Parts: C-alpha cells; structure tokens; sequence
C-alpha cells in the first residue's frame, strides 16, 4: 500500500455508484472492481492489499465454469451489496462493511450448477455431511478454508472476539443465501416492521435484515436494464435446464422450470417469480433501507418486461 488507490474508467467510476451496474465482459477488470468497492465501501487499510488480492485470486479459482453460478456471479453479487451499503453510510459497523462484501464473493464457493434438491436426490456426499441448506453449509466451509490458506489470512489484524464475530456475520450471510429460508425470514420482517419493533440495535433483527440483504444481492439480475436481465436469465436457465436432465436421468420428472421441453412456460414462471419472490424481497427491504428504493423499481420495470413478452409486444 498505501497511497494507492485503484482507480476505474470514468463510465465505470460513475455508473459502478448505481444498483443497475453491469460488471461488463473483461473477466480481467473484476478483481480490480472488487479492491475498488471495498476500498470506497471499508477503507483502503481494512485489509493488506497483497492478502486481498492473493484471497480474491484463489476464490476466483474455487468458482467452477458453471454457466450462472461462476466467478461473475460472485462479483455481481458483491457489487450490488456495495451499492445498499454505499447507500446506507451510517446504518453498518466496521465489522459489516469488511464480512459483507466478503461474505458475497465467497457466497456460491465451489457451485456444481446443481439445486440443494438435485445433491439430495442423488445421495450426493454432501448431503449426508450438511442436511440442510447443504451447499450453502458448503460455500461457507469453502470460505474457511481459503481463509486458513497461507498469507490469506485477510483477517489477521482484528482481535481474537472480532475474528469469531466476522466469520459469524459471514456464516449468518451464507446461510440466508439459501432462498428456501427467505420466505420465513420475510414474513417475520414484514411483521415487526408493521408492528414497529423492528430494532437495529437487536443482534437478531440485525441478522435478519442483513439475511434479506444476501437475497436482495442475490436475486439482483432482475434489478438490471433489461437486456441484462433477459441474458442473465438465459444463464440461469441453462444450468436449471442441465439439472433437469440429469433428474430425467435418475428416473425423476424434474419441475416445468427445469424441463427445457417446457420453454414456452418461461414467461409465465417468470411473473410468478417476481410476485411471488422479488418484488416481495425489495418491497420488505425497501421498507426498512429508504435509499434501496431503486432496485424495488428497476424489478417492477422487468415485471413489465415480462408481461410485454406474454402479450407478444415482444
Ligand atoms: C430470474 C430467474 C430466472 C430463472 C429462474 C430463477 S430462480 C426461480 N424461478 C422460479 N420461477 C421462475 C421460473 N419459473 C418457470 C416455470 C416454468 C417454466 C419456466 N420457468 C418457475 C417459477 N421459481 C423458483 N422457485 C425457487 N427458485 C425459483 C430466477
Ligand atoms: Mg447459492
Ligand atoms: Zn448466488
């Protein structure tokens, strides 16, 4: 270190400050990208650049060639989290800003392109070894271990009790990622905010409202530009698509959102999903983080989308 400050192009410097923000297709810029958000989103000292960039080098080896669930993800992930966190200055510790961005870039950690549901089906190892949430209990082990790698240790400068609870707000963010807990977690927020005890000061709030952040990051193609969305979902599908055929192959009709025989149905899966889960997800979060506002509306716009292609206007 220490005077120096990574620096971006000028269109990257300014749209890299908005939630639509596509990372672009220089797989070689990505790293750069992260340093930069976690510089402007934590502090240029919170961690030894040479640490972090050894770090950010060895995830980027754990993310497999998967067509969604791969390295761009990851860093897509991460950058949605610095726009919430960019937007919300004052809301957040020392200790959030430096596990939350971390947290999002180890999140799918050695992701095969297979559902929780598939592993289980077909008596994957990992299934026995982590019951629930079983790839997420996976992503997390994986972020231990590169962690625990020589001259990785990103976290070697914070305190024994600021150590074990980093690696806490970590697990917790992991966690949450499995979209099976999103729901519960929701409606609870939903309920106090409604009943006015939602408090930022209680630890369990605190981790409740960082768990709908995961899934706001998480979902966040469908908070993007249009053509972005729509390609972003051609990844997606291509590995659910993938998974179907390996259930056909274990003699298991897979459900209508894996079965490439049943494309035409996309559209209309489409306006469920976002009734059903993201526009839900960024209503109860904007509820709670004013300024996360326009990723409720880019959502609402790609529902329109949506509902274009159902009426052929596209
Ligand atoms: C942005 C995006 C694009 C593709 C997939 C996802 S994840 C996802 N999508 C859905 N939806 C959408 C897909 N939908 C169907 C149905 C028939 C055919 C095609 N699609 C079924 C409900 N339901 C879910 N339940 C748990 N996770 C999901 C997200
Ligand atoms: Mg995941
Ligand atoms: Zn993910």
């Amino acid at each position: 270190q220490g005077l120096m400050q990574f620096t971006l192009p000028v269109r990257l410097c300014k749209e890299i400050e908005l939630f639509h923000f596509d990372i672009g297709p220089f797989e070689n810029m990505w790293p750069g990208i992260f340093v930069y958000m976690v510089h402007r989103s934590c502090g240029t000292s919170c961690f030894e650049l040479e640490k972090l960039c050894r770090f950010i080098m060895s995830v980027k080896k754990n993310y497999r060639r998967v067509p969604y669930h791969n390295w761009k993800h990851a860093v897509t992930v991460a950058h949605c989290m610095y726009a919430i966190l960019q937007n919300n200055h004052t809301l957040f510790t020392d200790l959030e800003r430096k596990g939350l961005l971390i947290a999002c870039l180890c999140h799918d950690l050695d992701h095969r392109g297979f559902s929780n549901s598939y592993l289980q089906k077909f008596d994957h190892p990992l299934a026995a070894l982590y019951s629930t949430s079983t790839m997420e209990q996976h992503h997390f082990s994986q972020t231990v271990s590169i962690l625990q790698l020589e001259g990785h240790n990103i976290f070697s400068t914070l305190s024994s009790s600021e150590y074990e609870q980093v690696l806490e707000i970590i697990r917790k963010a992991i966690i949450a990622t499995d979209l099976a807990l999103y729901f519960g977690n929701r409606k609870q927020l939903e309920e106090m905010y409604q009943t006015g005890s939602l408090n930022l000061n209680n630890q369990s709030h605190r981790d409740r409202v960082i768990g709908l952040m995961m899934t706001a990051c998480d979902l966040c193609s469908v908070t993007k530009l249009w053509p972005v969305t729509k390609l972003t979902a051609n990844d997606i599908y291509a590995e659910f698509w993938a998974e179907g055929d390996e259930m056909k192959k274990l003699g298991i009709q897979p459900i209508p959102m894996m079965d490439r025989d049943k494309k035409d149905e996309v559209p209309q899966g489409q306006l469920g999903f976002y009734n059903a889960v993201a526009i839900p997800c960024y209503t109860t979060l904007t509820q709670i983080l004013p300024p996360t506002e326009p990723l409720l509306k880019a959502c609402r716009d790609n529902l329109s989308q949506w509902e274009k292609v159902i009426r052929g206007e596209e």
